[PDB]
């Protein structure tokens, strides 16, 4: 279709299908392999991009041009990586990932969502799928082009680290999440066939439903262990959210590092091929979780050709290898080259691969936009955040009998006021894991206010506002208060770092509640992943707030605190009476919670 040198696949005009087949038909093994291979921008150059014909980078947690990075910064990398992949003898562009898991999370000033567990309190689905569409954009403000969100795990047991990065332990609210796709790809169009992969244009970025499968069912909550539980009940509880994902036309799935039944997931050929490809009928990419294939083996690491093997086999398509390209593209070659692994199975990963990058338009767009920079951290979004975090909050407690005044909402105007606790001015503490770092970080880590400053933001001008952080009985009880904000909670974490077996929150946290509350009434704003022992912290209080992890937007917080928003969030989880009980879930045979799942008390707006 029309000058002398014209190459079928390079044309926009021709369908997607068509292109996939006539670049692939055009590619040698190197080619080929270079795609499936995914790797760190820590070992990156343009050297190592174009020789090894690399398909794919990512930035894992905290893996960043340099902190404080500006928007432009992090195109110019983009851009620098994609000039040299595009500099290849086909030219097939790479796509890059990132953990854009509640907003751009690992950049400086992008506006950071709450987490996941929070977003469940909220039961709404569409204002998920609009942080999906902002956090496009300001993914797209970075030049990056692929998030690795969302996490549907079905946390079934808060005891795991990454209990946070559930929307609930009921798989129908999980379900209901899935609303983030079509935010973050784009709305899929009146015919669609569920399973094809989607991508709107340059202004979305590809998903990816993570990890496949029962990553939330682990014994104990222990991160990346085995999941037992018959197929009946992998299919009611883990299963059922990435049915919803193929019908929004999800881009990718990630594989769990667990294990289901002692299979380990990235060998799972029955589920990976048997079930997601052949019954799903997915037909984007499955990418492998970070040395996920190293961890078939025990120890890991020590077969790595058995690993490329198993892996390549039980059919993933892209490997987050992420360091040891080399030898992860040498002994895959060997492996075809000595016909252990078939070239139909090299050719139906590059199929797949080629599909999400020529579907979403990255042969069109494949450098950044430098007018989108301006996209991270904009006030519209932080509003987003802000009001999510303000539907993410659960009233546990609004007075200590039935007969005293509720505390909430508290009075703007007030003649001196106490702002207290380790979590009240903290801002990384107010984010949790996975914001700047994996494992988050104390202190101002990017632009957003903390709680302290929300409230100095709210009060009326003649209120004077003090903070202690962590003040003495008599301090408070000689400084002429009118109520107070008391704000702990759990310190950030992700993954195998935030098992926990006891769910107490560090002190002093319980010591400062029992001290401010014991010298005036106060409203205790506890900043957690998860359910955690909280009967003490309610004995003391007057009044209590499950935050979660509402992000960088603080004024969510007074935003219900002082009355300008009623509390409408419910409890997307149960809360237990005591760690010995755990598991325990919403319909067990067993079911003694603290408080149900799907309980919240409500106040009216001011
Ligand atoms: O990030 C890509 C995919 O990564 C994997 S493993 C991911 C871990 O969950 C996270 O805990 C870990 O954080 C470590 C940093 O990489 C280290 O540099 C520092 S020293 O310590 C932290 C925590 O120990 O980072 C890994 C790489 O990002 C996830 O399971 C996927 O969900 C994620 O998409
Ligand atoms: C589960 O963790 C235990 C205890 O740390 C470990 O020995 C075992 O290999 C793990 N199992 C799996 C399947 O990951
Ligand atoms: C609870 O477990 C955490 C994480 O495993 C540990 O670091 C902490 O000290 C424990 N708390 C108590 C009271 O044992
Ligand atoms: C809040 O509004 C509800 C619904 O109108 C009402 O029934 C309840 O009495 C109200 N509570 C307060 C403190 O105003």
């Amino acid at each position: 279709h029309h000058a002398a040198d014209y190459v079928l696949y390079k044309d926009a005009t021709k369908p997607v299908e068509d292109r996939v087949a006539d670049l692939l038909g055009r590619m040698t093994l190197a080619e080929k392999i270079g795609q499936m291979t995914q790797i760190e921008r820590l070992v990156a150059t343009p050297d190592v991009l174009r020789d090894n014909f690399i398909g794919s980078l990512l930035s894992g947690g905290g893996s960043v041009p340099r902190k404080g990075a500006t928007a432009k910064e992090w195109q110019d990398m983009v851009d620098g990586f994609q000039k040299a992949c595009m500099s290849t003898r086909l030219g097939i562009p790479m796509i890059y990932g990132i953990d854009a898991v509640h907003g751009q999370n690992n950049v400086y000033g992008a506006t950071i969502f709450p987490h996941n567990v929070g977003l469940g309190a909220t039961r709404d689905p569409y204002l998920v799928k609009r942080i999906g569409e902002a956090t496009a954009l300001e993914v797209r403000a970075t030049g990056i082009q692929y998030a690795f969100a969302p996490c549907i795990a079905v946390c079934r047991d808060p005891r795991w680290g990454r209990c946070y990065e559930s929307y609930s332990e009921d798989r129908r609210i999980v379900q209901s999440m899935t609303e983030l796709i079509p935010g973050l790809q784009g709305d899929v169009p009146k015919d669609f066939t569920s399973g094809m992969p989607f991508v709107a244009g340059k202004n979305k970025v590809a998903a990816c439903a993570k990890h496949f499968v029962g990553d939330g069912g682990t014994v104990d909550g222990i991160n990346e262990n085995n999941t037992i539980i018959n197929r009946e009940g992998l299919m009611n509880i883990h299963m059922p959210a990435y049915k919803n994902a193929m019908d929004k036309g999800v881009s990718t799935v990630m594989i769990s590092y667990s294990s289901w039944n002692g299979v380990k997931m990235h060998a799972n050929q029955d589920l990976v091929t048997g079930y997601l490809k052949d019954t799903l009928k997915f037909k984007g990419f499955v990418i492998s979780d970070w040395e996920g294939i190293d961890r078939i083996t025990t120890p890991a690491g020590s077969d790595y050709s058995y690993s490329v093997k198993a892996s390549i086999l039980a059919g993933l398509d892209m490997i987050m290898v992420p360091n040891k390209y080399q030898q992860f593209i040498s002994i895959l070659t060997g492996h075809v080259n000595g016909g252990v692994i078939p070239m139909s199975r090299i050719d139906d990963a590059v199929t797949r691969i080629l599909r999400v990058k020529f579907t979403m338009g990255l042969f069109e767009n494949p450098y950044a936009d430098p007018a989108m920079a301006e996209q991270l951290g904009k006030q519209e979004h932080r509003d987003l955040a802000r009001e999510a975090a303000r539907k993410s909050l659960v009233l546990l407690k609004n007075g200590k009998t039935s007969t005293d005044a509720p505390l909430l909402p508290l009075p703007k105007k007030a003649p001196k006021i106490l702002v207290a606790g380790s979590h009240a001015d903290n801002l990384g503490y107010q984010c949790g894991g996975w914001t700047i770092e994996a494992q988050g970080d104390t202190g101002r880590t990017t632009v957003g206010t903390t709680i302290l400053e929300a409230v100095k933001a709210a009060v009326d001008p003649s209120t004077v506002v003090v903070f202690a952080e962590n003040p003495d009985a008599e301090f408070v009880k000689s400084g002429g208060f009118s109520y107070a904000i008391v704000a702990v909670g759990e310190h950030p974490y992700t993954e195998t770092k935030g098992d926990n077996l006891n769910l107490t929150i560090p002190e002093p946290g319980l010591s400062t509640v029992q001290a401010v509350c014991g010298g005036v009434r106060c409203a205790t704003v506890l900043i957690s992943g998860r359910p955690v022992v909280v009967q003490p912290l309610l004995a003391a209080s007057d009044a209590l707030v499950a935050a979660w992890l509402p992000g960088s937007e603080g004024q969510g917080v007074t935003d219900a605190l002082f009355g300008d928003f009623g509390f409408t969030g419910r409890l997307p989880r149960t809360w237990f009476k005591s760690v010995d009980q755990l598991p325990m879930n919403v319909g067990d045979a067993h079911y003694d919670p603290l408080f149900r799942l799907g309980y919240g008390l409500t106040t009216n707006a001011t």
